[PDB]
């Protein structure tokens, strides 16, 4: 009613991205979803249509609809929204990355070697859910694994006493 905690909205992101991208992934939608942690993507989220919304996997799953405005480029979320939709992120040159892979993982590739963001795509060929961090690709994940992976990176707080201040 007046303000959040942060623990719930961390909870709650990862809860969102694991329901939208499982939502996608058995009917081969593909997706893209860059989230920001200590480094600035002000930049990416700049090239992208401004959304500031509050996070729900309803709102992930009707932006990546196909032949829609929102749905041709990445969804970048910072602090607590979804700031922006069809953002640009840079390409990895990379030639180790399979030719097997989209253009949607090359993107992801490219902006985590340039910024320590946790980048999630959902192949429109497979179906396939991957992740990408520091340079590094974890190619088709199981759920457990990508709920593992998101609980690690995305959650900053232990058990501790609820408080809209913590922050
Ligand atoms: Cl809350």
């Amino acid at each position: 009613s007046y303000g959040s905690r942060i623990e719930r909205e961390q909870h709650h992101l990862i809860e969102s991205i694991e329901k939208s991208t499982q939502y996608m992934a058995k009917r081969r939608i593909g997706a893209l979803i860059s989230v920001a942690r200590d480094t600035g993507m002000d930049d990416y989220i700049e090239t992208g249509i401004p959304l500031n919304a509050k996070i729900s996997s309803q709102l992930l799953i009707n932006i990546f609809i196909p032949n829609t405005p929102l749905h041709d480029g990445a969804v970048i979320i910072k602090g607590n929204e979804i700031a922006s939709a069809a953002s640009y992120l840079p390409l990895s040159d990379s030639p180790f990355l399979s030719k097997e892979l989209g253009t949607r993982h090359r993107a992801a590739l490219g902006i985590s070697e340039v910024t320590d963001s946790i980048t999630i795509v959902v192949s429109e060929e497979t179906g396939g859910i991957s992740l990408t961090k520091g340079g590094e690709l974890f190619r088709d994940v199981s759920e457990e694994e990508l709920h593992k992976i998101l609980l690690k990176e995305l959650v900053t707080v232990t058990a501790k006493k609820p408080s809209i201040f913590s922050k």
